[PDB]
């Protein structure tokens, strides 16, 4: 019946909205990381050791490292090592706690990610659109031979093309806070 239709339709298309809002939490928008420096080679008593036995490494912010080293004597030759890996980090050091800003993500990764958002977007828009579409027709196609008329018809598919139009203004707000958050920093 209707009843059913169109409650089957808005859960087809929450699920298209939703698997877009999962398929895109899953791009970083910027450098940070925990493990973004493991691999840094620090100076500690003589032997070369990766930064990540040496010290914890947290997530200040989006492009923002704060480095926790555990033993104080060595943060002068962690912030060396730091230095001196060429990364153009420019460590800065402050009260037991180096903190190291990042550079942001290229022009070119930027765009490359712009466009995976998009396409997603794009592929959840048609997918809400295709349950448009399967509604529709149950709808006009239960108008040729069994009880439902024009006016009920006409209701009916406004409903739906109402559940559409929520539908696809979910995904575009999840693509535009991607997309100022790509545009970010
Ligand atoms: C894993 C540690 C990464 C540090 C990244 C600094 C930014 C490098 C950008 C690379 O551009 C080409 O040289
Ligand atoms: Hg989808
Ligand atoms: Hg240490
Ligand atoms: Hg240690």
């Amino acid at each position: 019946m209707i009843s059913d239709i169109r409650k089957d339709a808005e859960v087809r298309m929450d699920k298209c909205v939703e698997a877009f809002k999962t398929q895109i939490s899953k791009i970083r928008t910027g450098r940070a990381s925990p493990s973004l420096l493991d691999g840094i080679v620090v100076e500690y008593y003589g032997t070369p050791t990766p930064l990540r036995q040496l010290a914890s490494v947290t997530v200040e912010d989006s492009r923002t490292l704060k480095i926790n080293v555990f033993d104080r004597s060595m943060s002068p030759a962690v912030e060396k090592a730091i230095m001196a890996s060429d990364l153009g980090l420019n460590p800065n050091s402050a009260g037991s706690d180096i903190r190291v800003p990042l550079p942001p993500l290229t022009e070119e990764r930027r765009k490359d990610l712009t466009k995976i958002v998009r396409g997603e977007a794009e592929q959840a828009r048609v997918a809400v659109r295709n349950v448009r579409r399967d509604a529709n027709d149950k709808v006009k196609a239960l108008l040729k031979d069994k009880e439902i008329s024009e006016d009920d018809d006409r209701r009916s598919q406004d409903d739906v093309q109402k559940l559409t139009d929520a539908a696809i203004k979910k995904i575009e707000a999840a693509l535009a806070d991607k997309e100022a958050e790509l545009m970010q920093f």
